[PDB]
């Protein structure tokens, strides 16, 4: 496929018309790049503000066979165990609303203006922290709302497949896992999943300051390339 387009602070109507309404992915630059989080958030500072709080942590590379488990620990324990000291397994602080838990971290972000183009209420926008070492993998999956994924620390390799291509992505049959792909994007078994080979996609390397707009129900797979902190806004 091709690289995801990058636009420097598009006007709202131009984002509405070329991207939101047709549902095409884009990176928005010059938008979140000066938010306080971009210069303020570090291991020192995350420990200082959030260190003693309780967070859920996903342990294991990815979630299919339950090797993957979910646990709870303090942010300090997560940093020390899964990031700093030669971790024994991949832990990921994933899909957690950490800014409703620590309001003082919410002062470091904002809700992007483009969300007001939606039909939903600003109070109901779901804000999720994603924080973990180099190498976390979110398997190919789709989400029920629009998403702004704001990169803060580190880089993420991302791949996007359209809803129109779902027939080549082999979703799990169980309605629980309905929206997750059985395919390992970066090493697909093409004996089992042959149609995955021909399906087109976009990909990118998302970097700090940059916002990736993921259209509703667009499939995405995400691998952190460095120690990484992203913040997702689910809106509608
Ligand atoms: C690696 N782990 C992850 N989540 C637990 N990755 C991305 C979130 C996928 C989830 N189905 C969603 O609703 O976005
Ligand atoms: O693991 C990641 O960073 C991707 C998060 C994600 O899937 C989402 O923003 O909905
Ligand atoms: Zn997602």
């Amino acid at each position: 496929g091709s690289g995801v387009p990058r636009l420097h602070r598009p006007s709202l109507q131009h984002f509405r018309e070329q991207f939101l309404v047709p549902g095409r992915p884009v990176i928005l630059k010059g938008v979140a790049d000066h938010w306080p989080c971009m210069q303020k958030w570090s291991l020192e500072y995350i420990q200082e503000i959030a260190g003693c709080r309780t967070v859920p942590v996903e342990v294991g590379s990815r979630y299919t066979d339950e090797e993957w488990s979910q646990t709870l620990m303090t942010v300090n324990e997560f940093i020390s165990k899964y990031i700093v000291n030669e971790p024994r397994d991949v832990g990921y602080l994933a899909q957690h609303q950490l800014f409703d838990q620590i309001p003082e971290l919410k002062q470091d972000i904002s809700i992007p203006d483009y969300c007001s183009l939606g039909d939903g209420e600003e109070e109901e926008i779901t804000i999720n922290a994603w924080f973990g070492p180099q190498g976390t993998i979110s398997p190919l999956h789709q989400d029920p709302q629009q998403n702004f994924l704001v990169q803060v620390m580190g880089r993420k390799y991302i791949r996007l497949y359209s809803p129109q291509e779902s027939g080549a992505l082999y979703p799990h049959d169980t309605h629980l896992l309905h929206n997750t792909s059985q395919v390992d994007v970066e090493n697909p078994d093409l004996e089992k999943f042959p149609k995955f080979a021909k399906a087109p996609f976009l990909s990118c390397i998302l970097s700090p300051g940059e916002i990736l707009f993921i259209p509703v129900k667009y499939w995405h797979y995400v691998r952190a390339l460095d120690l990484s902190f992203s913040v997702s806004f689910w809106w509608s």
